[PDB]
């Protein structure tokens, strides 16, 4: 009852003035410079990258917990709403408290899933929760394990801020546990996909009080609260919901810049036949998969790194069971503002560059002339690039052996760069006055660029023959 | 020997001053305004068009003849080099002439393929040519038909100027004979491909004179020449080469805006197995093929319009033979400047917009819930468009039945627009406290948009089941 006139925990709390939708919000990198299209050579390949700008907005109410077995979050706790909470390390507030009622959502306990906790402390609520679970176990004595409520998330990685908001996890967890090379992703040197299998055993909620005072023992004053950190930019909160279980995170990673990485990946998780295709097996040959289990009942820093996804499938399969007789730890939670008793949400807004690539490979044209006549060739093609504007630039090339007599068995190779386009191969027999009035033995336009383009000409002057194959 | 001091056909001609590389050149539409990317709905489809600017340069020396049997072009004729010549209707010059030597390139007549033509007139050179051909026929009396020297050209159509320079034909011939809808092509309402099978029977050349005077009878004065049209922008020329035969033009046309039209077309001409694929047969169902034969031995305005390419194959096959006993007509020719006796070339330069499209089709999501439990869905997706800058704009949509209990057998359809993207379908069983802590029964992201997306959920509360199929 300071010289402040806010001297009733209720008025002290009610007279707080804050924007509930702006106190817990965080806007990630808001950024602006890039090239729309790009052509890059790397080894025996040509990568074409395209960039769009995208924007993601989120307002999760379910907040991810970092240190599962050290995070002393419990239903009915008091926290401050600020940047610390948003950084997954909220400030707790301890004071003498009035009892609180807790409820667990396990199935088949309707009507007997509540318990009053006189002294609401991490340890004393944990015991109450344990009581509740024992009750369920007493009722269903021969059911020692239940399926976990799995929630599946999936997404490609483009930026630290994009993927965190997308999966609703601290970026540190992905960078540290799965080890995500955000710079490789940025330079499109690696394409990464991240899966998240959230395994919820059950959740426990605390009955919302109709007045902030009902939570606090009467010896606690609004002063003690401000002293503890309550203010306009640090509004008081109560944990109303806590989810218990564990999470399986998976990273699929490749050096392929192929337009089919996401589908190839997708095919592998689903185990659809398409995964046996060869454009996919090639990508799989240059991919690696990592799986880590975080949360309850997992020895910290466990990890699996493989090239055989079946090992990943095993980790997903093995960690979806909930043993009702073994301890469980908080995995996430939701909070309510003490003021209007409304659910607290963390607002995130962030732009990011979305990249889509295509991978081209070097190839060669193989000419074979076994025809009983003199012939001349004309081989031409363009080499594509992209100016700063992302616009195409074509540079015309031609085989130095064009328009030159070739007789009974000639063999050559005309290597092509991975960025070769508008490829045309022509061969004319030499009966007539000149090139312009000579018979076509083979005439191809827009020959698709592959590993090997095999052109062969044979036959007689009267009846030449020819074919073009690919590899 | 006017008051002009140019009084010797040789000096009169030698004192002419002109740019040989600029007198016969024509620059087609040089143009500048367009949108890089565009999204267009048409029926139950969404067409995405992309535009690049391209530039084509040509310098043909072989000049296409328009009216095969009315074109009195003959080896050893005199023409003016100007815009008329470039318009495929050159100005001829007649005067008393000194003899000229002609040579035909038919095989097996080496040493006896020449003849002197005392009075070089269309009719008198035509007879000499006929003499030469009779000589060949006398030598090879039992060979009445020979294969024609076929020259194959192929190209997609983008603009009147682009296709003319590409195929080296008068645009009128394609617009008039094949009937090309250049406005439909422009609005990408029709995709057209044009083939050209030039059938050369033989060519006849005239020996170049070492002096302009040697061509002219001595009674002809430089005055008569100027009077006839010779000038600095109308330099004198002699026809040095004439090709005889006919040409088969083919048009492949479709209303499909599919990214596979060119490959589908290509597959059909080659008759490669890929043509039996279904993405190709669909395109073929919306295509039409036209074939016309121009030139010698064809009744004017003949034409074939079909949906069965085998009919086209027949016209190509049937018109490749050269009957040595039947008359032949000029199909093209080359000219030499009288000044430096150099080969005349028509220089063309033209820009054009190259368009590449992709066709998307409408689809629907089919939900079937036959599970022994209450479930809730979450269906969301974006609808893409493109701003004036060609940039993507995403508009988020959601099924109005999201987050609402659905029980023992529910069925629904969620139609999607052909521009639907980032499609996600989720279903959760309702055991728990709320949506956020409910078990996933199905969770898909980036579901490819097809005709039918069939999602079905069943099973028990403990063990739900689900699947997603496509059509």
């Amino acid at each position: 009852d300071i010289t402040d006139k806010n001297q009733s925990i209720d008025s002290g709390i009610s007279s707080l003035s804050y924007n509930r939708n702006e106190v817990l919000a965080s806007n990630g990198d808001k950024i602006e410079s890039f090239v729309p299209k790009e052509g890059k050579k790397a080894g025996n390949k040509f990568i074409v990258v395209e960039r769009q700008k995208r924007s993601l907005t989120t307002s999760p109410v379910d907040i991810s917990i970092i240190d599962s077995v050290n995070d002393r979050t419990y239903p009915g706790a008091l926290q401050l709403a600020d940047k610390a909470l948003v950084e997954n390390r909220p400030t707790i507030l301890m004071v003498k408290r009035k009892p609180i009622n807790i409820n667990i959502d396990l199935p088949g306990l309707k009507g007997e899933n509540s318990i009053k906790v006189d002294d609401p402390t991490y340890g004393k609520v944990s015991g109450a929760i344990d009581e509740l679970v024992s009750k369920w176990n007493e009722k269903y004595s021969s059911t020692h394990t239940l399926p976990a409520r799995t929630q599946y998330s999936e997404s490609m990685v483009y930026s630290k801020s994009q993927i965190s908001s997308a999966l609703n996890v601290n970026a540190k967890v992905l960078e540290n546990s799965l080890g995500v090379d955000f710079n490789a992703v940025a330079n499109n040197e690696k394409k990464v996909m991240i899966l998240a299998y959230k395994q919820i055993f059950y959740t426990v909620s605390a009955d919302l009080p109709k007045n902030p005072s009902d939570l606090f023992d009467d010896s606690v004053t609004f002063n003690d609260l401000k002293q503890k950190g309550v203010s306009n930019e640090a509004p008081p909160l109560m944990v109303s919901n806590v989810a218990y279980g564990r999470t399986i995170y998976v990273k699929l990673e490749t050096t392929s810049s192929s337009k089919d990485v996401q589908a190839a990946f997708k095919a592998l998780i689903k185990n659809t036949d398409i995964k046996n295709s060869q454009q996919y097996k090639d990508i799989y040959e240059n991919s690696s998969f990592t799986a880590v289990v975080l949360g309850g009942d997992a020895q910290e820093h466990n990890k699996v790194v493989t090239k055989d996804f079946d090992e990943i499938r095993k980790v997903i399969k093995d960690n979806a069971t909930f043993s009702t007789k073994n301890p469980a730890y908080p995995i996430s939670y939701t909070s309510v503002f003490l003021k209007d008793n409304s659910v607290a949400a963390v607002h995130n807004k962030t732009d990011y560059i979305e990249t889509t690539s295509t991978e081209y490979s070097k190839g060669k044209i193989n000419l074979d002339h076994s025809g009983a006549y003199v012939a001349q060739f004309e081989v031409a093609w363009d080499e594509v690039s992209y100016d700063k504007e992302g616009n195409e630039v074509l540079t015309h090339k031609t085989w130095d052996g064009n328009y030159q007599d070739k007789t009974a068995h000639y063999s050559t190779v005309i290597p092509l760069e991975a960025n070769a386009r508008n490829i045309r191969i022509k061969a004319r027999e030499c009966t007539g006055l000149a090139w312009e009035w000579w018979r076509d033995v083979i005439s191809e336009y827009d020959v698709p660029l592959t590993n090997n383009i095999n052109v062969s000409i044979w036959g007689t002057t009267l009846y030449p023959g020819s074919s073009i194959t690919y590899n």
